[PDB]
């Protein structure tokens, strides 16, 4: 709403693209998020002008409280630094959960598990795998009403080579001839409106497999590729954001690993 301040910062040039070795916007005009893309001081701007409130959720069940740490600690180090930010940390060992201290404007709830809140708590909510930890910033440059991520094994692929559902017997079915990338189940996003859309429509959809006897080959991340294939993702984040080093190395195509995998 309100204007950007004066900014000094590089002209861009238009005959000059910022990266030539990867796609950086999809057919139907949403931009691929890669390092060189944005400058973050403008979109920095624009979203404290707003007084953006992200959550992030993550799941941390059983053995899977041990990751909370190293998560939480590095979340703090790389991701929204300069925004607010809540922490809802679902779990069913509450008093398993870590003390870590958190920077000014940032909190975090402990739910016990064994919504309307959202809707009034955080303009966008993030949803993430908790076996992982922050190495670079992760910030508001994936904003957007709707965001995907490619999933690091297979961004090089053919669709036919897509670990989709192939199923004609399940919501999540996906043909040879169909689908623009493979989205990874570990991190997704958008406003609170689209990311509740998203979890009540693979729910049902989860469901009705479940009562033809039915199980999608990857799970939830099969119903998000579909949901995704079906409602384009307004930004659609590149594997910068969601790697695993141990299994993948670091490609030159990765200019920053931000986001990966504990060992
Ligand atoms: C040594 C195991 C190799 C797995 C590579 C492909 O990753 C898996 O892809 C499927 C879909 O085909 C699922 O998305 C699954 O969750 C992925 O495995 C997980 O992510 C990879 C990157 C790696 O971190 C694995 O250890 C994870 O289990
Ligand atoms: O015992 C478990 C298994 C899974 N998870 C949660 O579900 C996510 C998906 O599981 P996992 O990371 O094991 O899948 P992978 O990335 O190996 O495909 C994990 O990050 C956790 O957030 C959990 O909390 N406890
Ligand atoms: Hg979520
Ligand atoms: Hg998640
Ligand atoms: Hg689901
Ligand atoms: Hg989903
Ligand atoms: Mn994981």
């Amino acid at each position: 709403m309100v204007s950007l301040p004066r900014m000094v910062y590089p002209q861009p040039k238009v005959l000059t693209p910022c990266r030539k070795d990867v796609l950086v916007v999809t057919p139907w005009l949403a931009p691929i998020v890669w390092e060189g893309t944005f400058n973050i001081d403008i979109l920095n701007e624009q979203f404290r002008l707003q007084n953006t409130t992200i959550g992030l959720t993550v799941f941390a069940i059983k053995k899977y409280v041990a990751f909370l740490k190293l998560f939480l600690e590095t979340a703090e180090k790389h991701f929204m630094v300069g925004h607010r930010v809540h922490y809802y940390v679902f779990t069913d060992q509450p008093a398993a959960v870590p003390r870590v201290t958190l920077g000014t404007g940032r909190q975090l709830s402990v739910l016990e598990v064994g919504e309307r809140r959202f809707l009034s708590e955080v303009d966008y909510l993030v949803c993430v795998d908790v076996d992982m930890e922050f190495r670079d910033h992760v910030g508001v440059e994936i904003l957007t009403p709707l965001f995907g991520t490619l999933h690091p094994s297979f961004y090089g692929s053919s669709r036919e080579a897509f670990t989709y559902e192939r199923r004609p017997q399940s919501q999540a079915y996906i043909p040879k001839d169909e689908g623009d990338f493979y989205y990874m189940g570990a991190f997704f996003g958008g406003s609170v409106q689209e990311v509740q859309r998203l979890t009540r429509a693979c729910h049902q959809a989860m469901m009705v497999d479940q009562a033809n006897g039915i199980e999608a080959v990857w799970h939830d991340e099969s119903h998000l590729n579909k949901y995704l294939l079906r409602h384009k993702p307004t930004k659609v984040l590149s594997p910068e954001y969601l790697w695993d080093q141990q299994l993948l190395g670091w490609p030159a195509v990765l200019r920053k690993l931000r986001f990966t995998a504990v060992p």
